[PDB]
């Protein structure tokens, strides 16, 4: 039953991750989308067409987003930040709070263009996905120098209504953005060859997409639901001799553990790349 | 334009390319177009002539002839070219680069010496516009008019896509359409090996090799579907195809693309670090 | 001809490119085509009726409004087809196959205890005939009359290239122009991915990629030189593209599409193996 | 034959494999007489002194002595013995001189920065041989320095093609062709010593798998260089339908064939150009 | 000074083989080109328009070729064998000496298929190669039950005069055939991924190729000449510490000698299990 009677919400970028914020919030009921504007360099992407079905305000200027917005979400490109705040710095009022949902750009860098034109702006940085679309995101913030305590308390309201949201310290942020940022493009991965093995063993396409994402969605439940560790759940489904135990056997062959590390780390590390050649 | 003149400086695969689009197309007339070249003995040279092309060794020709000028030496040699040249620029002039890397930036400062804002287009585009199925991507300088976007739009379209980018993506296009078809190219010799060594003569499997690569790539382009989506289309459970697509994944047929890609960009990011 | 009635028994994705590109090409008015499957609710069906076809839940109505008859089916549902509308067939029918491995031994085996002689053809096509631009090899059986052949060719002529082969061929070609748009699927949506890792959007990358691959299939096509030789005009000394064909070699890149034609051609003729 | 009455004497600073391959060479066509050639090492037990010594070229330990006989100079030292040598006998070169580096890697500049200091325009030619010189079919590229008449290019290009293939290059091509012809036989011997193992393993005795592997190389080199087709194309003649042979190919495929040919130029010229930048650091 | 006035040579078959053979006795000038015949199924094959252009006699009817043949070269591919000597067998005569060209047929099986024609049919078998077109084969054979000892010594006088050629026993053809039947192929692959190289490093193709085919022609050359080992001629151009020692180490890290074992031995199995189908 939440609600943010008196909250208006901007973003400023109407790409992938703004439309699934928005479509999150909505459905979740907390806010109602003519409370919610989004700007966008190119008003004709297809995300901005379907924000404009659900009733999302949409305007081409930045300005008009932070005029009309309480909560303002920076969904652009890393590279587009600093341009952004360039342009809309001088417009920052203290009733602004600015949550900067860009991989690897640091409170440091924005506070700092920030504070040029008024000083204590009020900056969250998150990393979360676009899972947030069907409210099972994962999202991680970190409060800014001059965050107040009800600033964060209320961003991890906001995005609990959409998935799973916790405070952490700023510096773990990059290798979340490695686990859960990019964390669904590997599942999709994942379930596209899922479903290609299904189809080599004689299913219809549809039934292989249908079948393998209901196994993967059930197995991360389980485990979230579960006080054991997935290694103990992995005994618990691999009967002796059996089918399955020879499947994990070829996964182990080819490393494919490895492969997932390998993932977590490529992506943090070009995160952090990104943001040091910014700096 | 029909009263357009159009100048190679530079007579080889590109040029010949090009020039051979730009007449089949219609756009041009193979006597409005003149190429030079330091060596006026190549293979590209005597074909040019054959078409009706213009030829001179003496790039200063090539310029005074031309309103449009391509630049299609190899990188290297654009320095070389402007130092050349430079003095002969005119206002009426505008210079397309095809150099792999060479940036806008560089060929305005030289240029900019001899005669201020020189009108600079830059390119990347591939052999296939020789067939009117080229892929080009240009990014106009910092006074090229918007009439010369338009321009080289127009004209670049006649033998395939074209379309304006960031000058800051070229080298990636390079990587991947410009490069493109040189992978196609060792693909098709590959398929035409698989299917010599089931069975087939070797002109038949080049054909049906070649045909198979042109239908697909055609569908997607005609296709709002995803690739993926495609495959799934023709991949039968149980059959022939998700059989061969498995040996594909299982060889890393996807990551050696991708490392392709990567390579030849970072190739041309690299000679022009070089450069300058 | 103007008077033919053709008809599909299985409406999936083969059928609906083949009616598709027949429509297109003109050589077909799609009021002159019938379609039957046993699923009246697929997409396939659903677009044939856009389009125009006749469509009907039963085999013996398409067999009935037919002269050409093409199966459309999946290989092991071929004899179960067969036995259903054996009866049916008359001497005015030709029956052409489309089904990878199935010999035209075995249809004409289940046929002819119906009704001797009949005009048996087999082709291998693939989904590009949606687009004009499919690879079809045909091979005509014991009782197919010569003008059986002609007309087979002149059909599918009209929808991309058109060869009359050995039978014995076939599961070769299957694997190779068969599977070969799964392939250019795969490649492109990696080649893709390439772009984009490199910076390009992805709508741009799909588009460059696509066209890189087109204009350089449409080139050897339009060539009489061999694909190394043109990867040679292609390959620069001490650039980009060269740099990237390296590493496709070092993935074994040429050896994975031999791979992929091998398997696809020894799975086509293991399943015919199995149904016999 | 007009090289021959020329009557040059020449000279070879290194008496090691390919100072003894260029002798051979040389005398084999004719156009020097081995008593007119000398070479000179600082180790004088080397065996391919030896075979020096059995054709009849003249030896001494003095590079000095070497110099002042030739009138063409080969350095066919190791590359970091180079700018030793240059220290030792700069003072000894004469306007009459033509000096052919052989040595990989090592630049135009860096010798004639050497010489510049003693005669003011020393003669200087880059070139990369082979050792099938020997046999007469070696591959030679050379480039001309500051200095070379043309006159002196031709020369070279007439006595090198006396022993092979022979044509000039711009310098900045050569460290390249090290890599590609300059250690190519090389990567043929290991192949034909291979191709062999293969023969035995299928049953063939050692002397005719080594010869057939041997005349099919020879063969097919010659076919593509008499040929004015691609090489694929050639590949593809012999390439019969599901035949051995590109059921053979395949498996040459599967394990990157192609890509460490490719690796072994590369490396071969990458290493040329980091011994000479490593000297020339130095 | 060789030269055979007495003998007609004919080729069934008109394909690379056949052209390489007929225009290697012709450029050696043991047999002038209208002294041969040479038959085919397609007409319009490129070496067909070529031999035409030698001199060379053709004609559609493998029958014509065997009555105006002496010698007769099978250059067909091993399948269609038994159907060319089931059509011409009853028009073998004893003057005819009949060479086998095609990979893997025994002379055990042509022998079975002409003597229910005639007794006593004069068979060899022989591997050649395609650079008897430069007259630089290898060649090898093996004599028939009723081949005649003059045979033998003839096929070798003709064969010779383009390249080398030697007698084996028969159970030695399937493994020459993996080595120098296949061998230009796998030569020609390594030429153009050499070129490859050279173009890499800077070189223009035309140059790289033509050093490339120059070093493999000079270093067989070299290895013929020499009585000395392989290994031993590598150590005289692998300078310590250089260049070639450095490439030849990337090519052992990558397997080379084995993957050149792998293609004689994969050529030499495919010759055996052709004709084991065959049988
Ligand atoms: C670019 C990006 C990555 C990436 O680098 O792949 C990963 C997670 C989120 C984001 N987003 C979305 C919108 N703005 C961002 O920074
Ligand atoms: C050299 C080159 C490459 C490369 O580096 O492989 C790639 C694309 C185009 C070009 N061209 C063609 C003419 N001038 C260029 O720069
Ligand atoms: C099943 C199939 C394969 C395969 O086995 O992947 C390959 C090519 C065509 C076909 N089709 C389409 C319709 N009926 C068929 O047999
Ligand atoms: C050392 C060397 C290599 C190498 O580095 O392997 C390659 C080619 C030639 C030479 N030679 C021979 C005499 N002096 C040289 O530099
Ligand atoms: C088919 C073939 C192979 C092969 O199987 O690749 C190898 C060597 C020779 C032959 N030839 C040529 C003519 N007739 C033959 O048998």
């Amino acid at each position: 039953n939440l609600y943010f009677q008196s909250m208006s919400v901007g973003f400023i970028g109407a790409g992938q991750l703004a439309f699934a914020l928005a479509k999150g919030f909505t459905a979740a009921g907390v806010l109602a989308a003519h409370k919610i504007m989004a700007s966008s360099p190119d008003m004709d992407l297809a995300t901005v067409s379907a924000l404009r079905k659900m009733g999302v305000k949409l305007t081409p200027h930045n300005k008009e987003t932070v005029q009309h917005s309480d909560v303002l979400f920076l969904a652009v490109k890393p590279h587009i930040i600093p341009f952004i705040l360039d342009e809309i710095g001088a417009d920052i009022e203290d009733r602004h709070i600015v949550v900067s949902c860009a991989a690897g750009v640091t409170i440091s860098s924005i506070e700092k263009k920030l504070s040029a034109f008024r000083p204590a702006p009020r900056v969250i940085r998150c990393m979360t996905n676009t899972p947030v679309v069907v409210r099972e995101g994962a999202t991680v913030y970190a409060t800014g120098t001059h965050a107040q305590v009800e600033d964060g308390r209320l961003m991890e309201q906001l995005l609990s209504s959409v998935g799973f949201c916790t405070e952490v310290e700023e510096d773990l942020i990059d290798a979340v953005t490695g686990l859960s940022g990019s964390g669904p493009a590997y599942a999709f991965t994942a379930l596209d060859a899922l479903a290609d093995g299904g189809v080599k063993m004689g299913l219809p396409r549809r039934l292989a997409v249908r079948l393998g994402a209901q196994a993967l969605l059930g197995a991360a439940k389980m485990l979230l639901h579960s006080e054991q560790h997935p290694g103990q759940l992995k005994d618990n489904v691999s009967s002796p001799g059996g089918a399955t135990i020879h499947a994990l056997h070829v996964l182990e062959s080819g490393g494919f553990r490895s492969l997932l590390i390998n993932a977590v780390e490529a992506s943090c590390i070009r995160t952090r790349e990104l943001q040091s050649m910014a700096d």
